[PDB]
């Protein structure tokens, strides 16, 4: 699979580097003209990807010229990798900034839109400001999409060719979007191609996290009082005595049903209780946000192990990209102890024989009192070295900057992803960056001196990482080892363990575990087994994929919700687009109007079996229309069922167009896409704020037995085909009952 | 007088400089020796300070390149008494000590450069070792797992380096030894603290604790540690507001130490608002004004969503801006490095406390910093196009610091302030304040605070009352005060426990210095046996008070001296009191002056001294224990119109009497029952 994608791009690569004559004897005129050449192209029908090689010779020419940079091969590859729904893995140092610069292009040339979604404001403002030289010198525009930014600024950053900015705030928007009235409102536009800088923690991390727009847009007192009003009477099956008053619920209905749910609340909020809130408007998570992109792609480090993860939550392939030198660091067996102080004896006898040698160390603990305590050893056996301590930023990058010079021993707590690159032989620029005035031959002195540093950190193998313990999360060891071997260097890392570690819980049989006991690590002495560090793997392997597991389960919750906002939101959309909704009313009423009479008249029935005691009072009670209507047809015998259904129709619309000629067709026409969207609106936020309730009045509501999330999804997709002919039918009895003062 | 007088000096070394620059290297190493003789033949240290700081100041010139400025000479002057100096940000405290620590290094009793992490203690041992070494003087570095050998020897050393904690810990250890040539320190005899705020002030009371199987071994508060020098003083920012505290908890004065370059900074009167809506679009307008002349700004705020809210109503203005974000280091580093560049805008949360300099114009040197390979005329076009950036933000006013909010503690406020204006640059402030904010309830009235809203303020029409500034200022000194009157009670209390240690660990050293303890021993012995005897046979009674009976058992179960009083009693009609209590002595002795012909007796000597250390170790920990139990019952045993201390103090020292003759006893019962297999 890798292997074979790879070697068809490795050839088009070829092509591209063989363009780079053609594209250098270019002026840069004719550079800023590929583009309109390209969309020419696209026009007549091109497809889009034939445009790959001669796009990507195109922006790597820009960039030679705009920022004295051109894109490596495998920078070319992770490029190719990212017009696909994939990830490109490329680890740290290998230029992804860059890199991202060749997908994001050609994704813009159908004038579409590009979304790059950077972790932060300011990585968004940043690479904004980076690359507008590249794109305009390129004919492309950029835009800058931020928090608090007004709308028509807004507008203008999704309206350019490529856009920068948080996924917060590309969630937001669309959110807003989808509760505009008018759709001159919205700021952006179709959502095209999504570029996430960093995946793991935008698509996996933060995958269910709620965006919310609240607003104390709530509404209603009324119930608080009258549900309140009903609790000076209860005193210490309870739902009966709950139940049989009011006027709301009369009818002998049932106050535990998954309909009356608000209601419920209401009442268990009354007797929990003993200015307005602030509802939500709308909501969606990040991961369905995503899924909205006609196009997705994105980047993360070679730390991986989550592959399986982004093939099922968001189906984004994976590209293991190679690095730009040879990846040389050496990953050595992990070793595993008796005893913590068999363990950190031995570590600190790697780190002695190493320092010695003049190879620089990193150790990687997971508490800062398991780094105070290698620590202290590393004192006791005369080891100078220094702790990261999170309290002194300052003393911290100072102690990283030096941290690749000969024989260093640096000390790190749970160290985090990325992080600041060490440089072998100490930074040379770190130096120069310290002289108030340098010259051309005190600066040849700092690197010359520098070079003899450097290559004999090389010659003495690399920054050795160790590894104290393991984390259950691979990933975060391998962040960890990754800090090693960055550009062809040499380097190298180890991972300690002992028995009495809490990882050692990981394996789920504490005596399968007490087994390797038996091969009692004697004290001088040591080994390695292959299987050994292949089991450890494997085992946090086992954990990932069982945490992944409880997760899907959360994830089909949220399916339910996000099947039922694509169909709401797609039904707002469309009345959103229509100036006139006119077609759509005549249709509704139509709807409501046979259902409605449907439920007094049966179809093809007696006169014999017709009923008003209810009827010709839901027509006035809900239809301010009044036709009392036994007579019509006791008076005028032989008409009939249908000439009458007909009929009531038409009365209803002579009042309608009676209101209308005195408003103004287009003031009409515009209210009724307003109270279409409006009543959307409450009954769907009415139906969220419900579905939140279930949800929660179900981790437990009852019993291990039977399945809770089943009966869940089928009472929630209830209620949502409930709130569509509800919807109908409460746009309809608004229109009928509008009061205008008339002739 | 003391800063027109030390100028006097300074005028002195600054003549001197002609002299030393005349001076070889190995001639300057030579000082070192000639100011110790003339201090062997009866010299005052403080006769030196002239030629010994113009030796300093030359010696750094030729090995650090830096020649102290008058203001640092200065400093160090005052780190000579028992003296707090507060020099500003950026003034060069660093250099400023190597002055003190030379002087005081001089008498050849040591110096404790007292650091607030490891780090800083390796860092500048070694940064300074080589100026120290081109004197003649040695460094030594204490660390954490350090072998006592290679203690020893830092602690010999000229002057040392190494935190608070670990000093303390090794005064601890140091008491719990039990020879002396197993303790680490020397006398205490001068701390020289880095950071008096963190070390001396916010960890006045904080117990340094050994503890041992869990139990309580060993502790002193870090006051009482300091306290033991003979010598204290330190460094801390001009930031000010615990001056007073310093005198109370210390007795330590306080000297404000002039700035090389005068202070300009503009810090504008503070501003009040009605509501916080009200507040930021004054904050707006100001960042407005500031920005389109070219101007610097950096905002802080007291939270993350005060930070956002003036973000998103920056960014709503179109004012371009970045919010450093505690989450992204190598973000707000970068963010930093040029907050200094025009215009530049730049929010931050809570800020910490002395932070990273802000460069006016931007940084240059993080320009170099990202070259692949920088080429001199790269360099000067960069140094040269900065000096204009430079100079324009000069020219405009220097950065600007907003306070969208201030904290209850000043010393806070006067931080994030203090970030501009460094060194003589241009600079201001302006702190902002709404009626709907935290602070106001510092005032602890609704109405008085509320009054203020008389004002009416009103948008575009802000005026501007001084003594609102000076009424907050006054209201966070109160604060400060009052939380300092509390720990001022809890110090008296501290105080006890502080005497009780000196007096019990004075006793222990002086047991520790010595071989042979016999003097106290047989001392000790006669007390035990008098009190002993007391307790059955009160003294000048009648025979028919006596209780020979509980006296013959108890000697017997607690002094394995089984004596048959009665019979004696019995058939000499002659003997009386005094006669039979020396017969009880003599007796108690001959047994003892036997089981040392078997067991020698410097082996005995040495048994004795282990003995009584132990008993006194064994002895103080318990009643380290029943000092804290009697303290945290500190409210309802004293009660009604008594002070409760005055009743602590009290109960303490009859307890802490108590414990010396129970250790008496517990040694001379020790001593008495040792088992000897008699050949
Ligand atoms: N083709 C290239 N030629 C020259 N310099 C490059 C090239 N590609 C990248 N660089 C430089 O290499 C560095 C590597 O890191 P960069 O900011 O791209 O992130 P990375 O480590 O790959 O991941 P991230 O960018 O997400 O932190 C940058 O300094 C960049 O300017
Ligand atoms: N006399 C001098 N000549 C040249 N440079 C000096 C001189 N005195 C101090 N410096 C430099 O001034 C800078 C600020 O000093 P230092 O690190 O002592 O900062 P400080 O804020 O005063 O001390 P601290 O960080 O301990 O609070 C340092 O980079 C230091 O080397």
């Amino acid at each position: 699979r890798n292997d074979r994608t790879l070697r068809r791009m490795r050839k088009v690569v070829n092509i591209i580097n063989a363009m780079e004559p053609e594209m250098e004897k270019l002026s840069d005129e004719e550079l800023k003209g590929k583009t309109a050449e390209f969309r020419a192209r696209l026009e007549k029908g091109e497809v889009l990807e034939n445009l790959i090689p001669e796009a990507f010779a195109v922006v790597r020419e820009a960039s030679k010229r705009v920022f004295g940079m051109r894109h490596f091969d495998v920078q070319l590859l992770g490029g190719m990798v990212l017009n696909e729904r994939c990830i490109a893995e490329m680890r740290t140092g290998e230029g992804k900034t860059l890199t991202a610069t060749l997908p994001a292009y050609l994704n813009a040339l159908t004038g579409k839109g590009v979304h790059v979604v950077t972790v932060n404001d300011y990585l968004a403002q940043r690479d904004a400001e980076n690359n507008r030289p590249l794109f305009e010198f390129l004919g492309l525009t950029v835009g800058i999409n931020l928090p608090g930014m007004p709308a028509p600024a807004k507008r203008e950053a999704y309206a350019a060719d490529i856009t920068y900015g948080t996924n917060n705030e590309y969630g937001f928007d669309y959110l807003r979007d989808n509760m505009a009235f008018s759709p001159e409102e919205r700021v952006q536009r179709k959502l095209h191609y999504a570029l996430v800088d960093e995946v793991d923690s935008i698509l996996i991390d933060e995958a269910r996290t709620p965006l919310i727009i609240s607003g104390p847009a709530e509404d209603s007192s009324e119930m608080y009082k009258r549900v309140n009003k009903i609790i000076p009477h209860l005193i210490r099956v309870l739902i009966e005595e709950l139940l049989v008053k009011e006027g709301i619920m009369d009818e002998g209905e049932s106050l535990y049903s998954p309909a009356n749910i608000m209601l419920m609340h209401h009442v268990t909020a009354a007797l929990r209780a003993h200015q307005n809130e602030n509802q939500t408007l709308a909501s969606i998570t990040f991961q369905n946000y995503f899924r909205l992109y006609e196009k997705l792609a994105g980047m993360t480090g070679t730390a991986d192990t989550e592959a399986f993860e982004f093939s099922s939550i968001y189906k984004l392939d994976t590209v293991v990209v190679p690095t730009n030198r040879p990846m040389i660091r050496k990953d050595l067996p992990d070793l595993v102890y008796m005893t913590e102080a068999e363990k950190i004896q031995a570590i600190i006898e790697d780190i002695k024989e190493r320092t010695a040698k003049g190879q620089p160390v990193l150790v990687g603990t997971i508490s800062i009192e398991k780094s105070e305590l290698v620590s202290n050893e590393l004192t006791k056996a005369g080891i100078k070295h220094n702790v990261l301590n999170a309290k002194f930023h300052a003393n911290e990058a100072a102690i990283v900057a030096q941290a690749g010079y000969p024989a260093a021993v640096t000390i790190a707590t749970n160290m985090a992803g990325r992080g600041t690159d060490i440089v072998l032989g100490g930074s040379w620029q770190a130096e120069v960056a310290a002289l108030e005035n340098p010259t051309a031959e005190q600066i040849e002195k700092i690197k010359a001196d520098w070079q003899v540093r450097h290559d004999a950190v090389l010659e003495a193998g690399g920054l050795h990482i160790i590894g104290t313990e393991r984390h259950e999360s691979r990933r975060i060891d391998n962040q960890l080892r990754g800090r090693s071997g960055r550009q062809g260097d040499a380097g190298s890392s180890r991972f300690y363990l002992s028995m009495e570690d809490a990882l050692m819980r990981i394996f789920a049989s504490d005596r399968v575990s007490g087994m390797m006991r038996k091969l009692g690590m004697k004290p001088g002495e040591a080994i390695e087994h292959p299987w050994v560090t292949k089991a450890i793997a494997n085992a946090q392997r086992k954990v990932e994929s069982r945490n992944f597991d409880i997760r899907k389960q959360l994830l089909e919750y949220d399916d339910v919700a996000n099947d039922q906002r694509r169909a709401i939101y797609s039904q707002r959309n469309e009345l959103l687009d229509v100036s006139d909704v006119s077609e759509t009313i005549n249709s509704i009423r139509e709807d409501v109007f046979k259902a409605t009479i449907d439920a007094y008249i049966p179809p093809q029935s007696l006169e014999e079996m017709w009923d008003i005691p209810g009827l010709q009072e839901r027509l006035k009670n809900d239809f301010d229309l009044d036709l009392p209507i036994a007579e019509w047809l006791d008076k005028e015998p032989e008409l009939h069922e249908e000439t009458l259904r007909e009929r009531i129709l038409a009365q209803s619309i002579e009042v309608y167009q009676r209101k209308e000629e005195v408003v103004g067709a287009e003031m009409m026409r515009h209210f009724e896409k307003g109270v279409m969207l409006q009543t959307l609106d409450s009954l769907w936020k009415e139906h969220l704020a419900a579905m939140d309730y279930l949800r929660q009045g179900i981790h437990l509501r009852g019993y291990a037995q039977k399945d809770p999330k089943q009966e869940y999804k089928r009472e929630s997709f209830s209620m949502f085909a409930a709130m569509l002919e509800s919807l109908k039918y409460e746009v309809i009895s608004t229109l009928s009952k509008v009061q205008v003062r008339m002739p």
